[PDB]
């Protein structure tokens, strides 16, 4: 099973392409769109936690608006990243809720990102208002520290299934050169045994680099490039990453 | 831990080195191939004596070799018969396998050779340490071109090699998973963390095994392959590109 996001396919072919904006002010998050305007992707994130008046609901509601106005041909994916899980700032569960829920009202957004550990009630509600509009979910889960065993790595991506994820995603990192491997020994179980999905799954760090190349053959769906700076340690530029992936994609 | 330098190329720093194989039947294809190899970005020539047509004479094997070097004056060279066992084209008996090699060696012609680490103990030590009293370096290889054996036995196939003398344990393995393809690495890993005290090669065949050629900076292969134009193998120049884009990440 593929997902069909504004245009694009996703979990067919070449891995997709993910870049995230950060914008600290509107005037911000404007420029940097105009900068990401003609670069390859397949996906703009707004990484939402970067983004000053995010308790604002008119001010988050404008950005949104003006980077639909300037990325046009792109799904939007918006993310607020929780400090729980790496993000620059935290949020109460309702605050963090309200917002995903106030972002799908927009109809400006294609995705949003809701994180596995917020709550199963909160969550299962959150997905059900999102499809009732015809927005997809990308759900997620992040280890900053480590790496769980490959078996806890496949469950977890099996629990966004049920939960109704469109599409699992997990990133996780690595202490030692083994961590990687379980990473993608995790992606592969999860694609034999439980799967019917699109899937996301990154080691992260300079360490993991090569689990953000492979997915093609390891399963997972797509990756995430840099545009200048990347949103997560081991993001290597979109052009450089778009050069692998075809590559690896006709070996 | 040592790295190996053949001529002015240092093999084990920094990004992996390409190696790209010669294969011709006569002296007019050697030659042909040669001029053809000879602009391309690769690091090590390695040339598949096997294919060449009548390796009983030694001659005639002395001259092609002469002709590549002729030809490619810069590159280091590996002279490599593989042997039938192992996926090659024909078969010699141990005794004119050795006598080969000590040619090459003898030769001058060459950098490296390549001695298969299920040759014969005696005979593989008493040439590795024949090619060493001239200058020769050794890539001790093993290929299963059908399936991975466990992590255990690779890691103990690779430790033979060091403990046989090779300058760089080589061994390429065919994946029937996507599971063996990370056997293959995690073996690389271990080999790398405990025991490697020298550059050592490692390779998952085929296009599930591609990962392989590309993260050896990461997890511990000195060198890959590519061509200069088979499932799985990118072009020298794509090659180069990739390895570039990890090394600078
Ligand atoms: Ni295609
Ligand atoms: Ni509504
Ligand atoms: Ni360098
Ligand atoms: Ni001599
Ligand atoms: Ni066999
Ligand atoms: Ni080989």
């Amino acid at each position: 099973k593929t997902v069909t996001v504004r245009d694009l396919v996703v979990g067919e072919g070449a891995p997709k392409i993910i870049v995230s904006l950060m914008g600290k002010t509107i005037t911000d998050v404007k420029s940097e769109a105009l900068a990401y305007r003609e670069a390859d992707f397949d996906i703009l994130e707004w990484r939402v936690d970067h983004f000053a008046n995010v308790t604002t609901a008119e001010s988050v509601l404008e950005a949104a608006g003006a980077i639909r106005e300037i990325i046009t041909d792109k799904p939007l994916l918006f993310t607020f990243r929780s400090a729980k899980e790496g993000g620059e700032q935290a949020l109460t569960t309702g605050q963090y809720i309200d917002l995903n829920r106030a972002a799908v009202d927009s109809g400006l957004v294609d995705m949003i990102d809701l994180e596995l550990f917020t709550g199963d009630d909160e969550v299962k509600a959150t997905v059900g208002y999102a499809h009732q509009h015809n927005v997809a979910v990308i759900m997620s889960n992040h280890d900053f520290h480590k790496t769980p065993a490959a078996e806890e790595i496949v469950q977890r991506l099996r629990k966004m299934q049920e939960l109704g994820a469109d599409i699992p995603k997990i990133a996780v990192m690595p202490q030692t050169k083994a961590d990687v491997l379980t990473l993608l020994t995790a992606t592969v179980e999860m694609q034999e045994r439980y799967a019917d999905r699109p899937i996301i799954t990154m080691s992260m760090s300079k360490t993991g680099v090569i689990s953000r190349l492979a997915g093609e053959v390891f399963g997972s769906a797509a990756t995430f490039g840099a545009v200048k700076k990347a949103s997560a340690p081991g993001q290597i530029s979109v052009a450089d990453l778009r050069t692998v992936l075809t590559i690896l994609h006709q070996a």
